[PDB]
């Protein structure tokens, strides 16, 4: 061990490694005795593939490049695939290919191998046709899902509805061959979920200016013999009751996750009257913000038990016995489970991670209570001694409010810093803002901590996982609550003597980019900041400047334009861009439909000539969030260079970022 300036420590974790290990298994699902999920392939043009895990442990990608398993529904991508086992010929699968947004069918065990065949037609009107949250119904020769069909050129010139697509491919070039199960009365809808007897279907629906975590309605309809929906009606829910998920149990009962008690809790619902009964009342979340159709936090098992990812703050998979109310959680090293789940037999399969291991596909068996890794088994790319030791902390703000955060002090088995110095700290604001960041192994974090730079990840007011009230703290306060909560954690660390007050950076992407930019504009706490694909121009964003799903998100975040037009100008970072007095780095994807690059262009124009050192790096072929390995490498090394230059520390191995006023 040797002494070296904080930020200058030699680390075995390079940006290429971080990019290579980025992402996680997602949208897990059982298919007969197999388990499938979507996995990232950053080195393969940033595509996502389908991984097939066989009963004997065989685990391989089922689709070669350039097939890309992702869609643009809600511009965040709804559950992109479905599969069913068959007596012969192997399983039948369907997936949405990102390149053309079409739904494809394929049979992995067909002689010759997987050969995707298109099932849906395309459109040149606006954003065309998109599909997601499918359910395969081989008996009807169809796949049922929800669809987006643009009717104009505007971001909100789109209709959504539940559809039935023929599996024989007869609709591949015939829009009329697609059956509309529901009408388009609701702007936003999720895929259908059919009762065991196949006579009743449910789905979630909502409209502007509400986000689903504000409120949603659970729609229902009788499924006729010939596959049509009859007597559609609202079963339960409303503009202030957030129903995040609805599922049919194998016994025919209906279960939903609703936050009527102030927390998302599971309730059994009378399929006719809509009356709900609590199954496990707790001050813990059993669901989360529904950003895309198809998310699953709970899953009913054939034996009557219910698998549930739940918790206040960190969420973990557990098994609930709805008759006794007893809940038993998985053990093992995993401390955080993602919002994806599936069941098979007596087993529940999810995706989880720990501070020492990346997300893996984990199985929990109700018979033994045993949890084990069954996919994407984590191997350490470097000695785990180079990973930071997270400190889950709750800070107390001036008025006594609690602010939840994850602190990652600098950490290395080879270095320690100068006794007369303190480490710089990077304060991170997660995206959303209606979401939460978990405390698990993240090489993006370790990238900095292993070099001697601390990290503070703040789950500021408005974050999820802590009840509707905590989530609602941000309503009408965006630009204030998120900014002040993050700064409170920052100055607290400095005051406590664990972080260098003069070397604090703020960073974040999307909503987090707004928070970072807002922090540099409205406070003078930070020495510099890194802003990724942010919201900077509110007037522009509100004036057809973003995708449909978030086109009225500002109503929640800062108030309606009708009631508070002044905030749209007053709180926009763009408005006071000239108040930024420290260096910053702006990163942007040129194909971003959530935060158009115009946001950055206008901001850069507003700061020109102010004499503030800065840099801008945009990337062709990248949308909202970077997916290509080469992009991430350049973005991460650029961020580190900014910090190296501002914090006054020599950091080679990383190209010197050209900062210009």
């Amino acid at each position: 061990v040797s002494t070296a300036p904080y930020g200058a420590w030699q680390s075995p974790i390079d940006a290429a490694l971080v990019a290579s290990r980025s992402g996680r298994p997602a949208c897990v699902g059982a298919v007969g005795d197999e388990v499938w999920w979507v996995a990232p392939r950053p080195a393969e043009a940033g595509r996502a593939t389908l991984v097939r895990r066989r009963a004997d442990g065989a685990e391989e990608s089922a689709l070669p490049a350039p097939w890309n398993v992702r869609n643009r529904v809600f511009e965040y991508s709804g559950f992109p695939w479905a599969g069913v086992p068959r007596p012969a010929g192997g399983p039948l699968l369907v997936f949405t290919h990102f390149g053309d947004q079409r739904l494809y069918a394929f049979e992995p065990d067909a002689p010759g191998g997987a050969v995707p065949r298109p099932l849906t037609p395309v459109s040149a009107v606006g954003g065309g046709l998109r599909w997601a949250d499918p359910v395969l119904l081989p008996e009807r020769g169809e796949v049922w899902c929800m669809a987006e069909e643009f009717t104009g050129e505007g971001p909100s010139d789109v209709r959504r509805f539940l559809a039935a697509v023929p599996l024989d491919g007869s609709a591949a070039a015939d829009r009329s061959a697609v059956r509309e199960l529901s009408d388009d009365a609701h702007r936003f809808v999720t895929g259908p979920r059919l009762s065991p007897d196949g006579r009743q279907a449910v789905w979630l629906a909502w409209d502007h200016p509400r986000m689903p975590w504000e409120g949603t309605e659970l729609k229902t309809a009788r499924v006729t013999e010939d596959g049509r929906f009859a007597d559609t009606r609202t079963l339960l829910g409303g503009p202030e009751e957030a129903i995040a998920q609805a599922e049919w149990a194998p016994d025919g009962s209906l279960i939903v996750a609703t936050d009527r008690t102030g927390w998302w809790n599971l309730h059994r619902v009378d399929p006719a009257t809509g009356a709900a009964t609590q199954l496990c009342r707790r001050e813990e979340e059993f669901a989360g913000p529904l950003w895309t159709p198809g998310m699953r936090w709970f899953a009913p098992l054939a034996n009557g038990l219910i698998a549930v990812v739940h918790g206040k703050g960190a969420a973990v998979l557990g098994i609930l016995d709805p008759e006794s109310g007893e809940l038993v959680d998985a053990a093992g090293p995993w401390t955080e489970w993602a919002a994806t789940l599936t069941v098979s037999g007596t087993r529940a399969v999810g995706v989880a991670a720990s501070p020492r291991t990346a997300y893996e596909v984990v199985e929990l068996d109700t018979v033994t209570g045993r949890a084990r890794t069954i996919g994407a088994r984590h191997t350490d790319p470097v000695d785990p001694a180079y990973y930071p030791e997270p400190q889950i902390r709750t800070f107390t703000a001036p008025d006594g409010r609690e602010i939840h955060a994850h602190i990652y002090p600098p950490h290395s088995p080879d270095f320690t810093g100068p006794a007369d110095e303190l480490p710089p700290y990077v304060v991170m604001a997660h995206g959303g803002p209606t979401s939460r960041v978990p405390a698990v192994l993240d090489l993006d974090v370790a990238y900095f901590t292993s070099r001697g730079i601390g990290v503070a990840d703040v789950n500021y007011g408005g974050s999820t996982g802590y009840g509707r009230a905590y989530r609602e703290r941000l309503r009408g306060r965006w630009g204030v609550v998120d900014v002040e909560d993050c700064a409170a954690v920052a100055t607290a660390l400095a005051e406590e003597g664990t972080a260098d007050r003069a070397r604090l950076a703020v960073r974040g992407g999307s909503a987090g980019g707004w928070t970072a930019a807002s922090s540099l504009v409205s406070t003078d706490v930070y020495a510099c900041g890194t802003v990724l694909y942010p919201v900077l121009d509110l007037l522009g964003w509100a004036d057809g400047g973003t995708h449909d799903f978030e086109s009225r998100y500002l109503d929640f975040l800062i108030g309606s334009f009708e009631e508070f037009p002044e905030r749209y100008r007053d709180r926009a970072p763009l408005t006071r861009a000239d108040r930024v007095r420290v260096p910053f780095l702006l990163l942007q994807g040129l194909e971003d439909p959530v935060c158009p690059p115009e946001q950055c262009d206008r901001f850069l124009e507003a700061v020109a000539g102010c004499g503030v050192p800065h840099a801008y790096l945009s990337f062709e072929g990248e949308g909202h969030g970077f997916r290509r390995k080469e992009t991430m490498v350049r973005a991460l090394e650029a961020e580190l260079s900014l910090y190296a230059q501002v914090f006054g520390v020599e950091v080679a191995g990383v190209p010197l970022l050209k900062l210009g006023e």
